[PDB]
């Protein structure tokens, strides 16, 4: 990226010898526009790496609109559809725990996600996996049969999204209707191993599909998990 001149102010030296200076930069930078004041300041505090941050609210013209970070290759779902049998197990892996350590924060500020997907889920440069927004296939039992949300109604969601991210963009629950999803899930039916998934990534998705929210894991636990994965092999 090449800057020019005029767009820069200096205003002190800082560091001598180059020369270091301290400065202004003002800039059209790109940036990622939702389109519809205490609810809108509350995700602003919210920083992390694995993160879409929401730089402001524009609130003197309607339409208003939040101002988020720009991910350069946009949604995962569709990333993992076009770049299909380009990726080896570890890309997969390291995709899943670039989401686990967002949620772990989030889960950690006590804000519930909702809608839990590789949709939500954007890739940026060096494919670093940022979580972003805040659905049956992705609602755990206690979401579709009594509405109880909690940080392990997003785990469940986070079992989908491993079984997508490994299944390498796959339609969770193809070829199967809202009401035969809700039935199968209930009396025990899970998504099947895709082939690049090893036997114990398959466990933790499982763990993650517990029926009793308790008995799934945190997304801490999680990320300890998953990273012990990534050490051994
Ligand atoms: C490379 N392909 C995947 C297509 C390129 C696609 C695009 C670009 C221009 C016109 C049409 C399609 N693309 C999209 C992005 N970026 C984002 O989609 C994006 N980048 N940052 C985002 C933040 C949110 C967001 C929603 N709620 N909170 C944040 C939602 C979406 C985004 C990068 N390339």
């Amino acid at each position: 990226s090449v800057i020019d001149p005029s767009e820069l102010t200096f205003v002190q030296e800082i560091g001598s010898g180059g020369l270091v200076h301290l400065g202004y930069w003002l800039n059209k930078d790109k940036v990622a526009i939702k389109t519809i004041i205490e609810e809108a300041e509350v995700m602003m505090k919210l920083s992390h790496p694995k993160l879409v941050q929401l730089y402001g609210v524009c609130l003197e013209q309607a339409p208003i609109c939040l101002v988020f970070e720009f991910m350069e290759h946009g949604c995962l779902s569709d990333y993992l559809r076009t770049q299909r049998g380009l990726f080896a197990a570890e890309t997969l892996l390291g995709m899943c725990l670039d989401v686990c350590e967002g949620m772990a924060y989030l889960e950690e500020a006590c804000v519930i996600h909702r809608d839990l997907a590789a949709r939500n889920c954007l890739v940026g440069e060096n494919q670093v996996i940022k979580v972003s927004d805040f659905p049956v296939k992705w609602a755990s039992p206690e979401v579709f049969s009594f509405s109880r949300y909690s940080s392990k109604s997003d785990v469940w969601s986070f079992g989908v999204l491993m079984w997508e991210v490994f299944s390498e963009g796959k339609i969770p629950y193809e070829n199967r209707s809202n009401s035969e999803v809700v039935e199968d899930i209930s009396t025990g039916f899970r998504l099947y191993k895709p082939r690049l998934a090893s036997t114990h990534v398959y466990q933790i998705m499982n763990h993650c599909w517990k029926e009793r929210p308790e008995d799934r894991p945190a997304f801490s636990r999680l990320l300890r998990q998953l990273a012990e994965i990534a050490e051994s092999g």
